[PDB]
């Protein structure tokens, strides 16, 4: 179906399990892919017919940014649920939540989560 | 089935909601891929059971910078409308149309909206 | 289903079919994606119900940096079949083995073996 | 099904539909990707259950730089020939031939053809 | 001398000539450059024989983000003169203001302005 | 001095010595560097007291798009030529025209020209 | 004078003022360059006339793996030291140590701190 | 003084100090500049007032992959001394030959030596 894309929006949030994770902050990154019809948007050329993915990016940033949780994977949870529940139009979406600066001692780019969620 | 890629073609247009973009202008970038069988080109070595992709890519460049819309969404339809009736020969095709710099206070890459489209 | 990600993790490693190559070693890159459901640990914030992907680091870590095998198949097969023992709650796992540095004279960015495992 | 990847190989080949690209000649890329059950080589860590990468590039070099096509869907058509050809343990295989820098008047990253082919 | 650098630091700002970039505002980047003697903080270990380069992040985040110019050149006048005026320990200072994404319609990755300062 | 950049400007043009390239076409990039004082702008905040480089970017797109030259370096020369003699508070430039695609059999990024300027 | 070059080494330490960061550790890259006189080693192919690089590697691996301290300018002070200690042959040195992860609440790619020593 | 570039030129070579690095061969990368004045080519339009950087190319190529020796300082001094001793017009030259997978156990993007010379 077609999508609407918010390619690697950063934030720093000071979520973690680990105490020192709190206090300090780090980055934190949210790929956001929602599902939803958008032939008659482009049909007609009005925003009505979409969604406006401003309002998708300020989703992201109070999940992220306005909370702390213990697992990116609450984060990508609360995000996804509150797509669904403030756009009827979207039919379901993918949520995916980048650590690029974990305290992983090693090698890599970054450590992620990902989750699809639609409406029962 | 055997695709056609053009990757990141690059546009300045005056697409947008706000009149200020309308003014202004920003960059607009698109990712195309149309499905099409290639065997017999590939066989023949003879471009007439191939598409052009230099056409491909005037397409694109007419329908972002020799029009305005106010949607994103819109510039994808037009581009997969455009496709899907001049070449018979491509069956699907998925437009991506990315706004690398909207006016969407915040830190990203950017926006995007991709859709398919066929014939029905 | 709900995923996890290591992107791009870098060891150095001696594996390799020449006896040119155990002695001098080379670069290895790893991508990692375990399947398994996500929603408990998103609604509770507890990491018992997710995976600890810092174990996950150290997993691959040892198969690449603490062993030696001709073939970058064993590290991939390896790797796959440590997260299946140890982790219940995984379904699903995929394993990319990249070597960016091979003995193959020509110009290209990597070589890669990508493997997909279960349970059966 | 298990792949083995060759990423990004970068070739200068003569290929073209303009006889001025012919005597010219510009870069060429290629993406690789085999399909096999590679089980037997991780279990065994023993080559002959696999395919030597090395030979897939040599391959790849000959069609693109001992050869001068037309078409790019030509090469690839070729290269995918003639991999199902001397490999019967692959069961399929998918070619991306990339041309960066065609004489294309506009903004891009590249132009590429893709191929999926397997045996009868 | 020795230096400090914060590499790339990205903000949003409203920063422009024409009324339309104020009200509509763009990403903005400042790449920062101190000179002053390292010599006896490096020795010491000793945080007060250097200078806070979180401090001298959020001198940067002052201009660009609290404050509206017309001219990019300001920003760089502003953030040097109050380091300058700051940090006795500084020498002298350069600082880069990018605006990767003016309404210039053409293509290119961005526009910026440099100075450097030191005092009288 | 101060300095203005416009960086990675590219365009396509028809330049080159063999005439095949001047049929074909390829891309050019340009970086650009201007030297000036610019106190009087960032202490006043007018555009008055400093350079539009929106013209800079047309004088640039003026040489490269609208002139085909056999050289690569009378690019360099003319655009140079061109600032020091419209911009009386320039006094020094330095111009890099970049080749990124030039028909020379090998592996590379590219191969590019540098000047700097200043009135005798 | 000639150079050598140790390019982006990355190394995972403990460094940092605040206590947790000295529990947590982060990323640490270190850019080298050394000054000496190589003409005799281009021209003899001699080892013996030059500096292996293996061993700067390992200097510099010392100091920010095996060693934690409160300042990143006491990494560049004792890497520089360490390096015109063991090599008469060395004139100069440039030690340039980044941290690209720091807790600072913000958007940027990294803070890093450049020294440059030679002997009195 | 005016200057080409030359950059990133890719190769594959067998230099190596250790044994095992002649048998397996490795990636060299090579930026090249020399000075010289461009002044009458950019003015006249004329090769014959330049230098022809499709030469250079085949000069370094000749020294990486024509040639092995232990060290890449011996690259480096080989290329330079065959630029001085062909093009008259060249009064120097700086030369970077990049060694980008070294068997150097430990994380870093590459090393590599960098030579200028000059005629007596």
């Amino acid at each position: 179906m077609d999508k609407i894309y918010i390619h690697d929006m950063e934030f720093y949030g000071y979520h973690g399990v680990f105490p020192e994770e709190n206090k300090l902050g780090q980055r934190f990154k949210v790929d956001l892919t929602v599902e939803l019809d958008l032939k008659r948007a482009g049909e007609s050329d009005d925003l009505e017919h979409s969604v406006n993915y401003g309002e998708l990016f300020e989703l992201c940033r109070k999940v992220v940014e306005d909370r702390t949780y213990k697992l990116v994977e609450s984060i990508a949870e609360n995000i996804a649920t509150d797509i669904l529940k403030q756009y009827e139009s979207i039919s379901r979406c993918t949520i995916k939540v980048i650590k690029p600066d974990p305290p992983i001692p090693g090698h890599y780019r970054a450590v992620a989560v990902e989750i699809t969620r639609e409406r029962p």
